[PDB]
């Protein structure tokens, strides 16, 4: 079999506070199962060191969801408690196969979607500029489908190399950072305000794809999701 990611323990912390969903948003491992050895060619370590995930297939995913810790249900909390809900990464993305086109690689989402979406693209437009091969945050400030509910911004240039990213929701505010940059400085999240099921996810969530086949690959050097009180 492939190397277990429990197998070191790097991510033991988050895996005590998460679920796999996969291939959809069904289950497929436990936080005890995941802290226990589940593995295969969809979520297994890496170089010895990477939690990876890998997907095909349009809106397909590989990804964790937060969990209350030490075997708990599913986790829901409110983006104005007054403590900061903290998800902080160490991500390679690789060059993504033709056919690859958005992964969602973390989210703020609740009940009803998702506050926020970091996400890999192949190629877009925002707010009139064209940019390749990068990494854009998707914050929803609505529930609507035209672009007055999003904002969305480019984060960085897709690198080689790790790229560390910390998500902040403190007081209605989302702060993202990005290889210890600032990039996104208090964004009103105040429209959900009253809601209390957020939680965090990352992994691999496949977005309008080009090919059913073609297999989204994301690499998590670390993970950990806080509430800082
Ligand atoms: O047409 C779009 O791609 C549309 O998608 C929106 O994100 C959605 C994701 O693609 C997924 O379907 C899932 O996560 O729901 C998201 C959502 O409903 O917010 C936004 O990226 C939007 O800007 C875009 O028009
Ligand atoms: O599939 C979706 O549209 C969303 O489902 C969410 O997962 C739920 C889902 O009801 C599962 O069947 C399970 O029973 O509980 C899940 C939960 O953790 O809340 C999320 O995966 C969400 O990201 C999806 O958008």
């Amino acid at each position: 079999f492939l190397t277990a990611v429990s197998s070191i323990d790097t991510f033991l912390p988050v895996l005590n506070e998460a679920k796999l969903q996969w291939p959809t948003s069904a289950l497929a491992a436990s936080s005890e199962e995941l802290l226990g050895g589940y593995v295969g060619s969809q979520f297994y370590l890496q170089d010895g060191k990477y939690m990876q995930f890998q997907i095909a297939g349009s809106s397909n995913r590989c990804e964790l969801r937060q969990m209350i810790p030490d075997g708990g249900s599913e986790i829901g909390w409110a983006v104005d408690d007054g403590t900061t809900h903290t998800a902080t990464s160490s991500i390679v993305v690789p060059e993504q196969v033709d056919g690859v086109e958005e992964v969602t690689i973390m989210q703020i989402h609740s009940g009803e979607a998702p506050q926020l979406r970091i996400s890999w693209i192949r190629s877009k437009s925002l707010d009139g500029v064209a940019y390749e091969d990068f990494i854009m945050s998707t914050v929803r400030i609505g529930t609507g489908d035209s672009s007055d509910n999003f904002v969305k911004t480019h984060l960085a240039d897709r690198t080689a190399g790790a790229m560390s990213f910390q998500i902040d929701v403190k007081d209605s505010k989302l702060t993202i950072t990005v290889n210890g940059n600032v990039v996104v400085n208090g964004q009103d999240l105040s429209f959900w305000d009253g809601t209390d099921s957020c939680y965090f996810k990352a992994g691999a969530f496949n977005n309008n794809p080009t090919s059913e086949s073609a297999t989204a690959r994301i690499k998590f050097a670390a993970l950990a999701w806080v509430d800082h009180h």
